[PDB]
């Protein structure tokens, strides 16, 4: 009520620098537009921006600008719409009710397969389903909620995250589109074709759960390596092999259970021979002549049997096979330092000048005070918003000389390194 | 302890854990990501079910076990899909090979020979190599972090 208070809150400043190099503070009404922007998209462009070679995340900001005006746009029509707004703001309950559904049919299919918190009264009413119409019925109830829900949830995801607005093209390019589309096709399949398909959809608790995300992001950082030294374990089963079909074939005897003798050789072709090298001394703890027959003392061979399983077991077993864990680990401590340096330089950096902290100290203005009024990321991009939105004719000098510098797509208009406060 | 049983009083050589710091900061690594190694033993069991439909779908009659009766000398062990998974979880897992060591050795006449090599070795390293090293990756990635705070 107070008409104050109203200016105020829609009332933003920003600080420009002008041809000459010398700053400015620009005040400006905040555009209407500029309410509808969604919390989970200004967290996402706060966390997700990367810094460039000259270490500013401006450029990223400006590019995504474009985006955000879309997306607010959209929003607006959106909140216009009244019964699509119900489904979309909702968007966590129904991937919380697909996987709680997911985890009960797979849990049912496992225990009763092959066959002829709200959360305990769920599993009361799934049992009593059980023992009153049956588990193929209850499976088919379950499968057709899981089916509604899934096809309420690519909805609400569809309006709210505004794929479809980048286009047809775009939506379709969207990897996370793709895989729900994945889960939808799963989804009917498990219904229709097989119920035993309902199993694919366990997967969804590596997108669920950012933790497990984050683990097996440990194997596929690095995952180039991984393949490069299972490939060097081939090359050396095959050496190891060739020489065992060369010079110590008959060792190669390995047992076998024969449906309606008990030994074959198995070195007979050097296919034959890499193959039971690959499959069976891998695996083994020891190595291969685990499998290999055990050779007597009297005989001449035993030198080089001796030999050939330790060198088999220090060299592929012990070294090889334990690379991968290596690059593994090293991937872990990778992950963690960046992590570590991007959280550090979010927390104490400016995001526009990029200023630090202990700049700031023992000053009129607290790096929180430049942060949330002398320089916030929100209130360059409404001005950029403004300068869109607004008529050419009724442009201001400032506005005039930023609208010029977006057109040549130079960003020195941002203020970088450089604060009025800490000048004076 | 006193009043029930005598191997009650078992229970109190956990306060080991209290008394010293060391292995209290030791098993501060295990339970710090708590929740990661959870997770990684979850994504084990999911991929153990897949495994379990794809041997019971194909490789079922593979799936014959020895057994010690108290007073025949197999059994079938993927007759039902619990059966085949709990097989498998006790069995593959445990053992450094993988599921191939518990199922039948195969003749190389056998039509289903390359089927099973690829799923032996497709069971070993995706289960034994990879998922199972993973808590433990997660253990010293906890170890070193705990360090440098
Ligand atoms: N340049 C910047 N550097 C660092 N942090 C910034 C910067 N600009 C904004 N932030 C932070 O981004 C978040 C978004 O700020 P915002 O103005 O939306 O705050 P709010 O308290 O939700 O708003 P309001 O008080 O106006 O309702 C806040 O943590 C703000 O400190
Ligand atoms: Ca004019
Ligand atoms: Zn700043």
């Amino acid at each position: 009520e107070d008409p104050l208070a109203y200016y105020e809150n829609h009332t933003s400043q920003i600080e420009i620098v002008r041809q000459d190099r010398s700053m400015e503070q620009i005040v400006f009404p905040v555009p209407g537009i500029c309410q509808f922007l969604t919390e989970e998209t200004k967290h996402r462009l706060f966390t997700t921006t990367e810094q460039d070679e000259q270490g500013s995340k401006v450029s990223d900001f400006f590019d995504q600008s474009s985006f955000l005006h879309n997306e607010m746009e959209w929003q607006r029509k959106l909140r216009s719409m009244p019964l699509i707004y119900w489904f979309s703001r909702r968007m966590t309950l129904w991937g919380s009710i697909s996987f709680n559904l997911a985890v009960f049919i797979n849990i049912i299919i496992a225990f009763f397969y092959p066959y002829m918190s709200i959360r305990p009264l769920i599993v009361a009413l799934i049992l009593r389903s059980i023992y009153y119409l049956g588990i193929g019925p209850t499976l088919n109830i379950l499968g057709a909620l899981n089916l509604t829900n899934k096809i309420v949830f690519v909805v609400s995801f569809v309006g709210n995250r505004g794929t479809f607005i980048r286009g047809y093209k775009a939506m379709v390019m969207d990897m996370e589109f793709l895989y729900h589309v994945g889960y939808i096709l799963t989804s009917v399949l498990g219904l229709f074709a097989h119920e035993l398909f309902y199993s694919i959809l366990l997967f969804d608790l590596i997108y669920r759960e950012e933790t497990l995300f984050n683990v097996i992001k440990s194997v596929t950082r690095n995952g180039r390596s991984i393949l490069l030294t299972a490939l060097l374990a081939l090359i050396l089963v095959y050496l190891f092999s060739i020489v065992g079909f060369l010079f110590l074939k008959d060792d190669f005897i390995l047992e076998v259970d024969r449906l309606p003798d008990s030994t074959e050789r198995a070195c007979d072709t050097l296919l034959m021979c890499i193959v039971t090298v690959m499959n069976h001394g891998l695996r083994n703890g020891g190595g291969v002549g685990d499998i290999l027959r055990k050779p007597s003392k009297d005989e001449s061979l035993f030198p080089a049997r001796v030999v050939y399983d330790l060198l088999f077991f220090f060299i592929v077993i012990i070294i090889v096979l334990n690379l991968i864990f290596g690059v593994i680990i090293d991937t872990f401590a990778d992950l963690r330092s960046e992590k570590q340096k991007k959280e550090e330089i979010l927390k104490t950096t400016c995001f526009i000048c990029g200023l630090e902290r202990d700049k700031f100290d023992n000053k009129t203005v607290s790096f929180e005070e430049h942060i949330k009024l002398e320089h916030n990321m929100w209130n360059y991009l409404y001005f950029i918003v403004l300068v869109r939105v607004k008529n050419k004719t009724d442009y201001t000098g400032p506005e005039s000389y930023v609208a010029q510098m977006i057109k040549n797509k130079n960003l020195d208009w941002f203020p970088r390194m450089r604060a009025m406060s800490l000048v004076s």
